[PDB]
């Protein structure tokens, strides 16, 4: 019996994540494709249970796939949500590992809106990376809308009934991708809303420069590696990262880096700050992205790009 979840047939294997087993599926009642995620029950890291509850909490919001099923088939935990298109990292490589100024802007306002809606539901993401932001699929109304997925690192920062922020703390091991995590994350501080925004800043400069100065650093093990990445993050100001770039990015990273621990960040001020970038360059925020031009204008291909 290959079909799982009563109504979801296993299709292609696309599994990535942190070796988390991800599969293509389709709903045999209506043929709609889905993204099936596997997980061993008797494992050393149970997480798929709470990720199922996370999508339900953010259900109905734009950019969050709908949770359809969580079951106990065989010796695997199974979560069915919406299948989506490639990640921003996938399109990044295909666009020559560099994004134009127009694309990174319109992308940044969508990511900031997604992260705002996450914090609106009393959750922080803590796993900001372009591998977790996906576009829709071809032909759909949200084909180029940027979506957010993978909430296995989502932690509550305020209670839903007294809206009080958790207390500040320290001594937390450095878990995640060190290339984009905030400076406070390297220092072992308890993450909050401001750390999901500094990591967004790192991704913006990452898309702009094609790389980051704290990339490819050599160290014996990973602690010193994670440390050695933190030094360069604090050595280089935000202006030197904005070299030859619209200075509004330097302002964005500097602002979100001086935010206090429990403060609500001015989401719409940052998005408008990034909107004004298109004013100084004479461009219209119409939607046109870099990846709408590969392969003679067809879009993105599978056997040539990936
Ligand atoms: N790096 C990387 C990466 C890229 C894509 N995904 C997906 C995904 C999401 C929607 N459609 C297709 C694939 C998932 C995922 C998460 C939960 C779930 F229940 C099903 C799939 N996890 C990852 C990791
Ligand atoms: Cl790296």
């Amino acid at each position: 019996s290959s079909v799982v979840g009563l109504h979801y047939k296993i299709g292609k294997k696309i599994g990535e994540g942190s070796f988390g087993v991800i599969f293509e599926g389709t709903n045999i009642i209506n043929g709609v494709p889905v993204a099936i995620k596997f997980e061993p029950r008797k494992t050393e890291a149970p997480q798929l249970r709470d990720e199922y509850r996370t999508y339900k909490h953010l259900q109905g919001c734009d950019g969050i796939p709908n949770a359809y099923y969580f079951g106990q088939e065989g010796l695997h935990n199974i979560l069915v949500i919406d299948l989506l298109g490639p990640s921003l990292e996938d399109l990044f490589d295909w666009c020559g590992r560099r994004f134009s100024v127009k694309t990174v802007v319109q992308v940044a306002i969508q990511m900031l809106t997604l992260v705002e809606e996450v914090h609106r539901h009393d959750l922080i993401y803590r796993d900001i990376k372009p591998d977790n932001f996906l576009i829709g699929r071809r032909g759909a109304t949200d084909e180029n809308n940027v979506h957010l997925i993978d909430f296995g690192m989502a932690k509550q920062y305020r209670d839903p009934r007294t809206k009080q922020h958790i207390p500040y703390r320290e001594k937390k091991s450095l878990s995640g991708t060190a290339r984009y995590m905030s400076i406070n994350t390297h220092l072992g501080r308890e993450q909050s809303r401001r750390d999901d925004l500094e990591a967004l800043g790192h991704v913006f400069f990452y898309f702009l420069r094609g790389q980051l100065p704290w990339q490819g650093l050599k160290a014996p093990t990973n602690k010193q590696k994670y440390e050695k990445i933190g030094d360069k993050k604090r050595t280089t100001p935000a202006v030197t990262l904005c070299d030859g770039l619209p200075q509004q990015f330097a302002e964005y990273l500097d602002s979100v880096r001086s935010l206090p621990f429990d403060a609500e960040p001015p989401y719409e001020e940052y998005r408008m700050l990034l909107l004004s970038v298109l004013d100084d360059l004479g461009q219209a925020c119409d939607g046109d992205m870099d990846w709408m031009h590969l392969n003679g204008g067809r879009g993105w291909d599978a056997t040539i790009n990936k």
